[PDB]
């Protein structure tokens, strides 16, 4: 009648080869001594041999204060009614901290099955010696879906942040790396993981930084968890049979994984940082004074666009920053995660001390073409006869446009650098095509003055542009017949333009235009990157720094020469052009279809522990632009004296 | 030594009160003989009578395809490490289909703990006699935070969709209702119910459209789970012992809930909506047709903005709405759930076809001034007096801006119907403001010839409004402090515009210009919408529909006088003015802190079941628009031979 009972004492670190079948359930009981300063982790194991389908084994582990249950073969889901069968089980035991210095805790194992048939398990309780992680320590580990694993992680002294950074060295397992509080239970299970906590799914990499203020424990759970299914990571799936009633057997896959939680910088990177942005970036500023001293003694569309722009751009970043400053959800905003420094609510404080640059060169530029005026008007009392014949017709008005256009940068971008994302990418990268174009209207505004009918005509090419990236923005991972027809249709616009300005160096002219463009589409073709509208970007400069080599070559060959004050602007800014685009280059695949892929790019920080490469792409390119305004400002200054070549140029 | 083990057979509806210590395990084996086309549900109650808080009963329930387990009383969390203790709890029990037409199916309560006192329970498993959901009939039941529950709909002949609609007549216990398919387990608890399905928190309402195709069982599971904490659905809390160590009796809140199930329009109500919308703005269409054959027989900024706007628009809205797509919380787009029928992959199509009459009628209005410009031309090979003096100088330059706007409203407003939000806003109402903008320099540009240097003088003030909604915008849910500041700024506006313009009739023209400043700010003051550029939207339009009066009156008061044909649109403009702001105001305050509250405001289809409130809103502005360009256009018409009046008339 009624059901066999067995109760059996049993021990740590010893295999049990039983059997149950309907008539019959088996009852384990373990106890260990627990003290408080060290605290280990029991992990059940249980494995059922050469199991057939009928019903399942019912494990259940009763501690003083959880019940633990889960029936083997444990079956987990796939998306389109998938499951997987896993043989073989594995936890680690929530526990809470002994209220004692030590004492004796007991658990019991409870195996039964409603099966008719003999079902023979494997059991067994392993102690670890491993459960506490260190600070500084690489350690090892394996997971599978149905084995999660989780680590215990306590602040050492004086410590108040550190980061915890997940590594391996292959691709698809998929996994999501939780960090949860000491309090129990652990959700360490596929639909349980995702609850509370902050967590990151990864591919090779995950890093996240924690900090003592959310665990007044002063200690948290780092939870490994891998999944089904690949397709959160960027992985394809196949079904032969996966998709019929049967479940898959899946306990072949594993994930080997290392963990290291490594102090963060304390506080006096912040400061080194900010010092070193002060002091670049004012040093320009006293330079400028210095330079003043000694020679002198020897409209509203942009603005408005913009701001038309920048409130969308505040109130959405925002709105799309708070869900992971709630959530947890990390797989939100595409960070730089290993060089990612938070002050208040902002996650990557460096990436926006960066764009310092933008707003200090924009605004020392305002106050060279402001002095420019001033001195001009303080010149037109005297009334020389340099009023536009012996010189050029002085239009600060586009001036103007450039010098405010970059303080818009290191807002648009220092915005943009809040979560940077998809949706969210056209604020900065695309607003630096207006530098780039108002960059190449001068030239054209110089050698020809009624241009103000032109001065529009360019304003319809830019959202073209800005069009083609949204055109390429509707299809981010294009396949190739949108990069090849986008490739060859550049390659009509290599001599279309180069019709406009046209002679022996003319027909050189046609040398080095059309090979940049050629050159730039291969390097486009083998890549093709997710991000377009920074590849376009690239294009942009390239043809622009080109484009002044020409400006110059036919003035190198008049009898209008180069003063050196205008020449020394032409060398630095072409220096830091070459180093700016080298860090351009580092990220430009670092930004992938999934966050998971785009997060195994990311890399330690280089500049004072604070700035990563992208930082020194902020920093270079606002010096670079600057650099290049001074050239188009500067460049023609020896024509303060000649009427005839500057009149009949063009 | 070991343990006493009771096994006793037991029956549903039955209740025991036995106890258990630490030297004693219940086993308590049920039996229940399950059909195939009537499936019933087991649910296990659970209750402990006067417990402390020494070690809790650890309860498990085993079946043959599944172990469940719980310890009582049971312990959920909060936020701020805060507990709720619950000293009674229930599950209904997950089962899979029975494969045999009958049989008997067993399973086992086992109860047991680890504390050495007499812990007294109390244990009843019933069969629920209505457990399967009808098509149509109203069901009420009750839940708690530890007694969640879940009922079984399986679709009925040949019904292709439904809507769940869950109701509650008290806001403040919260809930999660999702909706998952029919295979075991059922994921009913705070941390599982979020894992799969689709599902909506909710406060007095919510409502799901549910489709046989990603059921292929023809069945789901209705799933409701009431939350320990109320913030999610925008109430406080309060914490008197709470944040302490031990937890907080929590059993005393109930949520008494309804559920209906119900079909959803089968296919002819599309249809209906589209002969409707296409007949309402094809009439005008014919009737312009049959008008002009009648009586004749008796510029790229304001694209590219939206252009550089459209597509931004386009790329966030559907990187923001794939979201919903994919993950199934309802809880991230602010439709109007009881009015929303699909269609692909949108959710409400009906609040897109609304939009089909700013289309098509921005452009009939555009087919007016290229045949009012091409008949004037005609005109000019003849070369009658009236060049620019007999009547008033043609300039549709801002005639095709206003023409153009409209257009661009159904598309600014139709990519903003595809997740309405808090981020999205701005799209679809500010672009009306421009519209109201042109209405307004029109009869200024009327009566001031040289106004091209003031048209980009009021292209300034429009992103001002743009930028207060921002303001405003920065604190959605900002205090009277902001709300009356903005009030009375309000206030100096009224007369310093009503100075512009300024006689008897000229004092009586600060009667009724006050008075609706000063009327429209109380409704403001009293209600504070969460939507605020709504808001002015309307002080937009009832400042702009005064005016058109101020132009006639002043008009009424000379020899002009006012035709018919150009009367005939002034009627039936206010009229169709007052109907469209009556629907307006219907949805103005459902949109608030949070989806639950802003759910309990959705009401139902009205029109041929189609189109709601809103809808009816995006029908009667685009013909109120329409009917006030023909003003704008048609009223001076008279004045087509007179040279005095017009000329020295401003
Ligand atoms: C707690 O468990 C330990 C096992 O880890 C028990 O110690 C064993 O007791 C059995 C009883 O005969 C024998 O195998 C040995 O005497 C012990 N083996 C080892 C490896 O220590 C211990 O008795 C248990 N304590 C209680 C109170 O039950
Ligand atoms: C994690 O799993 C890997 C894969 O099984 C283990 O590496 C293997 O260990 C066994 C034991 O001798 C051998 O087959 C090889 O040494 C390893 N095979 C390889 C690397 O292909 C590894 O030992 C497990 N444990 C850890 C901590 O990594
Ligand atoms: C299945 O459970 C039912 C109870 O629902 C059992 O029927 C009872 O059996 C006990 C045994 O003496 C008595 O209370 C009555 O004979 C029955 N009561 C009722 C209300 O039916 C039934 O015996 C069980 N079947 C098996 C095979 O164990
Ligand atoms: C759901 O819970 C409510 C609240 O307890 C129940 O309504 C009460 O029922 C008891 C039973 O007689 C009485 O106190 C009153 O009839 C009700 N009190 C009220 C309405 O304040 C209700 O019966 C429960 N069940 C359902 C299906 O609603
Ligand atoms: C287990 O039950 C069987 C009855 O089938 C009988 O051998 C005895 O009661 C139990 N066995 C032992 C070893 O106690
Ligand atoms: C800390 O642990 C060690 C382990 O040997 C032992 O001295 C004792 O249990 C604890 N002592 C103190 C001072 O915490
Ligand atoms: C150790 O735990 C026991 C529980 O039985 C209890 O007496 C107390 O918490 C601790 N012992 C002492 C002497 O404090
Ligand atoms: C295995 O089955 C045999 C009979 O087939 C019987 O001895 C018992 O059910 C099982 N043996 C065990 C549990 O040792
Ligand atoms: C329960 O165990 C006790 C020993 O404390 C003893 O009465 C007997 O073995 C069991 N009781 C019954 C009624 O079988
Ligand atoms: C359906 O259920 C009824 C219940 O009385 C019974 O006829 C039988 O179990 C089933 N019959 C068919 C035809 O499915
Ligand atoms: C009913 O279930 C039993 C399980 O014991 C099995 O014989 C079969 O699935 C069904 N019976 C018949 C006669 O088909
Ligand atoms: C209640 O406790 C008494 C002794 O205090 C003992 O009879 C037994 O543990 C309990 N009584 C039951 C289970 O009937
Ligand atoms: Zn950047
Ligand atoms: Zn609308």
């Amino acid at each position: 009648g009624p059901k066999n009972v067995s109760q059996k004492d049993a021990e740590f670190e010893r295999t049990y080869v039983d059997e149950v079948n309907s008539e019959l359930v088996n009852i384990y009981t373990f106890n260990h001594t627990v003290t408080r300063n060290r605290t280990e982790g029991v992990r059940v194991s249980v494995n059922v041999l050469n199991k057939q389908k009928g019903a399942p084994l019912l494990f259940v582990v009763r501690q003083k204060e959880a019940v633990v249950s889960f029936q083997v073969p444990l079956i987990l889901r796939g998306m389109f009614q998938r499951k997987y069968l896993y043989q073989k089980v594995e936890r680690t035991l929530c526990q809470p901290p002994t209220k004692n210095e030590s004492e004796i805790q007991f658990f019991y194992v409870d195996v039964s099955t409603l099966s008719p048939v003999n079902t023979t398990y494997q059991l067994r309780v392993s102690r670890m010696d491993d459960f506490v992680l260190r600070t500084g320590e690489q350690f090892s580990f394996n997971t599978t879906a149905a084995q999660p694993q989780y680590f215990k992680y306590e602040f050492p002294e004086g410590v108040d942040s550190v980061i915890v950074k997940v590594t391996s060295n292959k691709a698809f397992p998929c996994s999501v790396i939780s960090i949860q509080d000491v309090l129990c239970p652990v959700y360490d299970l596929d639909n349980n993981v995702a609850f509370i906590g902050m967590y990151q799914t990864m591919t090779k990499k995950a890093a996240i930084t924690v900090q003592r203020k959310d665990f007044p424990s002063n200690s948290f759970y780092v939870v490994v968890v891998v999944k089904t299914e690949d397709q959160a990571c960027g992985g394809s799936l196949p079904f032969y049979p996966f998709a019929e009633d049967e479940p898959v057997d899946q306990g072949h896959r594993q994930k080997t994984l290392s963990v290291l939680v490594s102090q963060a910088v304390t506080s006096e990177a912040y400061v080194s940082g900010m010092l070193f942005c002060l002091g670049i970036f004012l040093s320009f500023y006293l330079l400028t004074v210095l330079l003043a001293c000694w020679e002198n003694w020897r409209f509203w569309n942009i603005a408005t666009i913009a701001v038309f722009y920048a409130l969308p751009v505040v109130q959405l970043v925002i709105t799309y920053q708070t869900v992971v400053n709630v959530t947890g959800n990390q797989d939100i905003c595409y960070y730089n995660f290993l060089c990612a420094h938070p002050l208040g609510n902002l996650s990557a404080f460096n990436n926006i001390l960066s764009n310092l640059g933008y707003i200090l060169l924009g605004l020392l530029f305002l106050l060279i073409i402001l002095q420019r005026e001033i001195n001009h008007n303080r010149a037109l009392l005297r009334n020389d006869l340099c009023a536009l014949e012996c010189g050029i017709p002085k239009h600060f008005g586009l001036f103007y446009a450039m010098g405010t256009a970059l303080m818009m940068e290191g807002l648009l971008s220092a915005c943009y650098h809040v979560c940077p994302n998809y949706t969210n990418f056209q604020f900065d990268t695309s607003f630096m095509y207006m530098i780039a174009g108002l960059c190449m209207l001068k030239l054209y505004q110089k050698r020809h003055p009624d241009i103000n009918a032109s001065a529009y005509s360019a304003y319809a090419c830019l959202a073209i542009v800005i069009f083609f990236s949204v055109l390429g923005v509707v299809f981010g991972k294009g396949n190739t017949a949108f990069w090849i027809v986008f490739s060859i249709i550049h390659i009509i616009a290599t001599l279309l333009l180069s019709t406009q300005l046209y002679y022996v160096d003319r027909m050189v002219l046609l040398v080095m235009g059309n090979v940049i463009n050629w050159s730039l589409a291969a390097y486009g073709l083998i890549m093709r990157p997710n991000d377009f509208a920074s590849y376009l970007l690239a294009i942009g400069i390239c043809n622009l720094l080109l484009y002044f080599a020409f400006y110059i070559i036919m003035k190198l060959r008049s009898g209008e020469r180069i003063k050196l004050i205008p020449l020394l602007c032409i060398v630095c800014t072409s220096v830091v052009w070459g180093f700016a685009l080298f860090f351009f280059f580092q990220g430009l695949s670092t930004w992938q279809k999934t966050p998971a892929e785009s997060r195994e790019h990311n890399r330690d920080c280089i500049l004072l522990d604070f700035f990563d490469d992208h930082d020194i792409w902020h920093f270079l390119s606002s010096i670079a632009m600057f650099g290049s305004f001074l050239v188009l400002l500067t460049l023609d200054d020896d024509l303060d004296t000649v009427q005839r070549d500057k009149i009949y140029v063009f």
